[PDB]
């Protein structure tokens, strides 16, 4: 059916959402407002201003036109109903934390965790009164089990970093609305694209638009979709005054710039890595593979249920351990390593011998990470170039 | 008679300090390392610049070249040893304090601060269990009678935002220095080519590169600048875990770009509000006027002390209370009716019926803030077009 | 038939081309050369990069390494030696005629053109003392017969802007060996992922950059790919003497940003056009179609030889003549009246109420535009929604 | 004095002029309007927009209203009536000569040019038909009588790029008033904060903006401004159809920026080259010396009627002939050993040994170039740093 309140669809949106043209002199792409104040007619308009009576700005630090844009159209491609630009992944993460948790208040999280957010909850917030518990969100029983009704806030990223472990957000947004909590979400690595929290009953996305959604490993952004009277909290107080995490309207104009082909990239990030994933499956030197679309998965059936593609990364251990991972690692010649991910480039990393290699073997085993564990960003470049080069570094493993 | 190479001047570092040409190709403007990411050849490589070894980056939210310029650079200007850069004021800020402090600590703060590091002391860190509280930073003796050992923290600005009142930093740090606690000075409103808290003593210092430091108006930044151990804890902690407060390549770029002229516009913003104050001390619907360069003003032999010029803000207090500060700002034509300072363009805000307009006359007493206050950003126009704008404006305000 | 001395794929390619991160400090993302001027270390390495004796640069007028990236990228993307990157389209066009063409020289033309480029053959350099001689060069027989020892350079675009209308590049390559002249195609519309003249036969392509390169409409900029000594004659005569036609490295960036996702945006652009026309094809009030990807179009079996897809282009012709054509454009609410083309929204133009509405209906008809002609640049939206808005605009056309 | 038509001051205009905020939001900053293309309302309105009816914009290669702001701001400083941006000083210059000139038409020109407008002239468009005759522009008895009817255009640098050899502008104007002829001033090195040439009765001014208008070394860029007859015909033939030399809105942005503090940084320039040049002038190294403040300057007197301040720019001659001035470069280390002018950083070069090194001793001379000869760009750097730099590298040049 035709209809005539039918959404455009996403693509459609991606493009367009949030920006008539007619309005800014017939410019195509939207200014850029790289300007940190703006000004007032009188202060009666400038009073109406700050009252939030009428829809003009002040100051960038608060709000922007072009982040403004941005957060609109990010809010539509979630389905949510407002947006918040910030200067980074961890600064919106920080900033929403920061708002919605005083000290008393627990949050529940996921058993594992992206490293500066394990950072900043244990070292960071966690120091500071709030409390943390860790359970298994796949785990309905546990989560029930685990709740109090100091319990603030249910925070974990779906799939989650280390082995690609899902949670079910719909089962965990009925346990929290039984209880009072507020379920937050890192979407980061499916996009708005592969999966939509806020339609599955959490009430916060937040992203590292650093990943995915800017596409092309050229900014450093971070964006949160919820509710209007969530948000404008995240904004008034966990944004303004709390980080001062503040994105540049020129990475903002970036971030629209990729998100214009998020569709097209992700289609190609998960034909590629589909391939990839299939691939190290079938190879005498991997012990285990963790991706989403083989049917191998653990999650398999949650994973097409949640997700409307099996997603860009990889992770797979290496049957010799920490030696055979970092010759892997050494070995790649087209895939460079590098922490990130969701770039036009594919990107590897290995975290017994990089990012956690100054703990011992036994506190990796702690914190779910196998010392054969190889993570894979697997970008948008010719699969049989990629194949070529995944071959041959599995063949230097040994 | 300091000859061969001796210690370059301000201008001469503020345009090539921390970078030269023949390191990149010759290229004259450095290049902008707009990149999220970066690589390694080896994964050992990598294991080194996690652990601070080797140091040469992994991911610009830490670390990025174009950010490293800028903060050695403002480094040098300030006389301390290392900086941080991020993407606003209160990014400095926040990552600094939330870095300091914990529960159980005490900060002592200036009187009067800006608006949002009072908010974020009073309704955010300060509601995470640390102790706030605000002395006169000119009264060395009630300074001393307000110390505890619990006392971590003194942060102050200099001078502070409402009537330009200066601060002894000799004298705070002194007191200090004994007890054990971290003085931190917000510098923005002179920047180091006018003061330079850390030569007086103090052991952070801290900016709002938006306003003088940028001058142009078009970034939104910070600064922090202070002793290695400091700054390591305050990026490593403050910074990469709990504000996320990342700056844009771009930005930082634009900022090294305004730095280059700023004894050029902080002279003239000198001489213009010079010239502007001493016409404005000779006017009948003039009440009292604080600008530091007046023989008259308070704290005249402090500010000459630590300050080598006057500044670029006035603040003023105007006869016929709210009704005429209403109607001054409602009549300029030249200056700007916007919140900001430090910009080419010159701005005027009247916090009785803009910024803290619905605060009734009375919270507004207990904050400094006068029925009839007028804040200048003087800037770098044509001193007699700014004249003849004040000059009309005065006549309507009857 | 493993090996290195394979081709990598094209989108490898347009990713990675010329660009290692390990030789400029692990960035991922090229750093940006905004840099007008470049330094030597002595007067003698000076004396070698004014005469290309060394490897290195002097000002961005003439090379910068952002722009030479992006040059040896484009090269490899054609198949050609070398490449050089300048302001505009109008700009790869002019410093290349200008470089090529004396008095008394013969350029044989396509016989339609884009109105600049035509507008610069016979007002502009055609003024100069070089003869124009426009020809069909889907003619064989009519090429070969209007050469003459004066023709110096044949001069076309395939297709063609106004009606698609295509030549056979390497037929006209090849009656181009047999007299001397230098072959020059504007090859624009299918990009080199889809169409490539210098590998079949052509001596020099150029582009406007400006459309599906970058593909996102932000940015001004042209290509010219060829042999080496033919560009380096570019560079050194048309660009640094005859046009100045420099592109900011800022946007060469952009570019560089906008090819690593061509051959997805190729794709969909294709996609969407074939889907577009066909439905276009069986609607009443089309009297003419004209897309190469339809059996209808008259160079049908030429278009599936020299191009793999058949492109985002469409041009029809409604049967209300210029009434209906005013009328349909009127009504579309998601296509953008405009002109330009190959970006990610939707574009459509009228000539006879637009850009060519000042001329006569018999004027128009010279240069082969119908009254009802109206072109489409078929963008990335969902092709339900662009359904959607020209079945909407084709009622509304009677 | 204060009639209501009154005139704002440069450093007013240079900051504000053809921009009110509250037309764009309040933006403090103009928005950036990084588009290559416009949309239209109707058909119609597109329609009365190509044909120059209604003041909308329909793609940024024509023109943009980034662009004209920078535009109508060049205008204002110059005083004339219409200005136009380019991609580069080349591009505004052969824009201009390239409307102007047809075969068989005579320009008039400077003895001296700057090296790429003289290879412009000689072997681009003079081999074009167009007759070339170079004057002394200071001489004219000289000029009347090199006069003829093919006389169109009189072209010249003042100061000019040798030896800082002046023209007589007003004497010249009133020559070609005599005979139409339309005479064209590059005024690169004063600008217009400086010299305004058409004030005394030049047509219309080419700048390289590029050097000092952008003052940082950050972009290349070109301006024209003259009669709003001319500069249409010149946007309109010139940019448009014969270099496509198309200014990136990004760096029309910067170029403002820059503006903003032209007054301040020329006076800075002036005032550390009025130094440099005393002290040159009393070395035994140095043969002669070229600046315009020292009152030895054969042209003193005009100097001082057509240039309020005498410039950044110094020339001078060694003693010692080629090697001298090499031993001189190399031992700078303060000072660049660089190509162009008017950056913040400080540069040098030494023609023989560099641009004109491939040359002959016979062939510098021919040219006005003596074997000794160095010409500094004097940048804004302390003073003292600067002479100590110069000091040194003379008496290496032993
Ligand atoms: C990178 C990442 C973050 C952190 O975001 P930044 O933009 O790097 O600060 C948070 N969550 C996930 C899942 C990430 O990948
Ligand atoms: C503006 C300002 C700040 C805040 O910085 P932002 O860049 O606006 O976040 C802090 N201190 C002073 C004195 C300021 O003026
Ligand atoms: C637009 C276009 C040009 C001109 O390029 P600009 O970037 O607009 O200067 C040349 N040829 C074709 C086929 C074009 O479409
Ligand atoms: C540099 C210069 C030019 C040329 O400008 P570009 O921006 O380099 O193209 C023209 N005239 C003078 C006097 C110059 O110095």
């Amino acid at each position: 059916m035709h209809g005539s309140n039918k959404l455009p669809g996403f693509a459609t949106r991606a493009i367009h959402h949030g920006y008539d043209p007619q309005d800014h002199g017939g410019a195509l792409v939207p200014p850029v407002y790289q300007t940190a104040t703006f000004t007032f007619p009188t202060v009666e308009y400038g009073a109406a201003c700050f009252a939030g009576e009428q829809a003009g700005h002040f100051y960038s630090r608060i709000s922007n036109p072009t982040l403004n844009l941005l957060e609109a159209r990010m809010a539509s491609l979630e389905g949510g109903e407002a947006g918040l630009a910030l200067a980074s992944g961890m600064g919106a993460i920080t900033s929403t934390l920061w708002t919605l948790l005083r000290p008393g208040d627990e949050v529940l999280l996921g058993n594992t965790l992206y490293g500066c957010t394990f950072a900043f909850l244990h070292h960071g917030i966690g120091e500071f009164g709030v409390k943390l518990r860790h359970v298994d969100m796949a785990d309905l029983q546990a989560l029930e089990a685990a709740m109090t009704p100091a319990t603030r806030v249910i925070y974990f990223e779906s799939p989650a970093n280390p082995n690609m472990h899902m949670a079910d957000i719909a089962g965990v947004a009925k346990i929290a609305r039984k209880h009072g909590a507020t379920v937050v979400v890192d979407n980061t690595y499916c996009t708005p694209y592969l999966q939509r929290p806020l339609e599955l009953g959490a009430d916060l996305v937040v992203h590292s638009a650093t990943k995915y959604l800017s596409g092309h490993g050229d900014i450093t952004a971070g964006i949160v979709v919820g509710s209007q009277a969530l948000v404008d909290r995240i904004r008034l107080q966990g944004l303004k005054d709390m980080t001062g995490a503040v994105l540049s309207p020129h990475d903002a104009a970036l971030l629209m710039r990729g998100i214009k082909t998020l569709n097209l990239r992700m289609d190609r990030h998960c034909a590629n890595a589909q391939v990839l994933a299939e691939f190290l499956a079938r190879q005498p030197q991997v012990e285990l593979i963790h991706y989403p679309g083989l049917a191998s998965f653990p999650q398999y059936t949650l994973a097409r249920q949640q997700m409307s593609q099996p997603g860009g990364m990889i992770a797979f251990e290496l049957k010799g351990g920490i030696g055979a991972g970092r010759r892997f690692m050494n070995a790649l010649q087209l895939f460079s390593r590098a922490v990130s991910l969701g770039d036009a480039e594919s990107l590897a990393q290995h975290p017994a011998s990089m990012t956690h290699s100054s703990y011992t073997p036994e506190e990796r085993a702690h914190y779910g990470i196998s010392e054969g564990l190889v993570r894979l960003s697997v970008g948008l470049e010719d699969i049989d170039d990629l194949l070529a080069d995944v071959q041959q570094a599995l063949k230097a493993s040994a």
